[PDB]
């Protein structure tokens, strides 16, 4: 029941800090801190505790991976990815963690790997079709998105799907703006492409994915253009939080819901963050 934003940029240092969100109170406060500074990292949710996978720490593009436990309010470190990844898209899917695309610091990254915490090991998984970095990465019914990003040349309209029992990605349904350091999260049975950058412009627009359908459309726009912005869901409501305007890092956080298709602010984080992982536990 509480949003973590986890690292990032506030424009001037790379982020230790973590903080979560309390809706009842609304109002953010500090956690115990990464042991790595990480921006673009990827942060996932599962049994009970919470992954900051990869990211960059204003010097080196990172394989680690760190696990907070919220009883003991502390972050561990556990199994290290095969390769360094920032701006890394990370979902969960019967109980595995899935690390997909990135960029190592020389490369836009088309590989996927997944972590087993049974295991505490991560393995290479089927790749994309297209190298992604600030990618958005979701779940929904029994397939992983991943929506947008960066292949090195060109800022990606273009989404693929995931299937486990057949390890393999397929092209869905394209979105209708290119989109780079865009948020994505799922709430009842669509998927949310939130903000982003499309090579010229910091959007504030918001698409939203029918798998019924295998479409995107517009829905009510941010009233902050932001990229770099973590996305979580939490009782029926959308947050992004953080991001980057094309001028600040930003430390206001929005709210959509989805009966009423309108964003409204909430409580701001106590420190900017742009390339910010959030996740809700």
């Amino acid at each position: 029941g509480l949003i973590y934003a986890v690292g990032g940029y506030d424009g001037n240092t790379h982020l230790n800090s973590v903080e979560a969100y309390d809706p009842e109170r609304n109002e953010w406060s500090l956690v115990a801190p990464l042991s790595t500074r990480r921006s673009g990292v990827g942060v996932a949710v599962l049994n009970g505790l919470i992954y900051a996978v990869g990211g960059y720490d204003g010097n080196t593009h990172l394989n680690s991976v760190e696990a907070y436990d919220p009883e003991r309010n502390e972050w561990s470190l556990v199994a290290p990815l095969s390769t360094r990844r920032s701006g890394v898209g990370v979902a969960v899917l019967n109980g595995l963690i899935y690390a997909v695309g990135g960029y190592d610091g020389n490369t836009h990254l088309n590989s996927v790997e997944a972590y087993d915490p049974e295991r505490n090991e991560w393995s290479l998984v089927a790749p994309l079709s297209t190298r992604r970095s600030g990618v958005g990465v979701a779940v929904l019914n029994g397939l992983i998105y991943a929506v947008g990003g960066y292949d090195g040349n060109t800022h990606l309209n273009s989404v693929e799907a995931y299937d486990p029992e057949r390890n393999e990605w397929s092209l869905v349904a394209p979105l209708s703006t290119r989109r780079s350091g865009v948020g994505v999260a799922v709430l009842n049975g669509l998927i949310y492409a939130v903000g982003g950058y499309d090579g010229n412009t910091h959007l504030n627009s918001v698409e939203a994915y029918d798998p019924e359908r295998n479409e995107w459309s517009l829905v009510a726009p941010l009233s902050t253009r932001r990229s770099g912005v973590g996305v979580a869901v939490l009782n029926g409501l959308i947050y992004a939080v953080g991001g980057y305007d094309g001028n600040t890092h930003l430390n206001s956080v929005e709210a959509y819901d989805p009966e009423r298709n309108e964003w409204s602010l909430v409580a701001p984080l106590s420190t900017r963050r742009s390339g910010v992982g959030v996740a809700v536990l």
